């Protein structure tokens, strides 16, 4: 009965969208992803879980820092990773559910 | 005492992300996230022939985006569950403020 009412997002809200999306579309960064979807964790814990060297996890995380899909915080001698909002947590979790 | 989600899942997942990963189909999504709507108000929403509104939609509805219900006369497409709507409005959100 809105459809009158209705207009879709501008293309530049659609292409930064679209891009987001491109972001999330690695295995490897979906892998990382939901580890931290469940708890911080620092980039021991994250290697020893997945199963690669710290410095491959390292390298993977500086992109997600990058692409603001995680952020970190420093505390005595560690640095916990962790989501960067929780919509990234949300939307995973509802993709996952959907999937 | 964490485990990552499965190879599997996690390459489902990115193909997922992938075909999400498409101006032209965030566009549409972005409609339905308000309301269900008929092919023809879709296509006056963006600006395009009602066909090539449902050839996009022909894609989404095998990619399991959207579905569609018979409404008297009129068929109306609508997002294919909350899930969707709700990763939608999350992801938008995020490259958002505030």
């Amino acid at each position: 009965a809105i459809a009158s009412e209705l207009q879709a997002i501008a293309p530049e809200v659609a292409q930064s969208l679209a891009e987001f999306f491109a972001v999330l579309a690695d295995p490897n960064r979906l892998r990382l992803l939901s580890l931290l979807a469940r708890s911080e964790l620092c980039v021991g814990d994250l290697a020893q879980a997945i199963g690669v060297s710290e410095s491959a996890v390292s390298h993977q995380l500086r992109s997600l820092r990058n692409l603001r899909l995680v952020s970190y915080r420093k505390q005595g001698r560690h640095v916990y990773y962790q989501l960067q909002d929780h919509h990234i947590v949300a939307l995973y979790q509802n993709a996952l559910d959907h999937l």
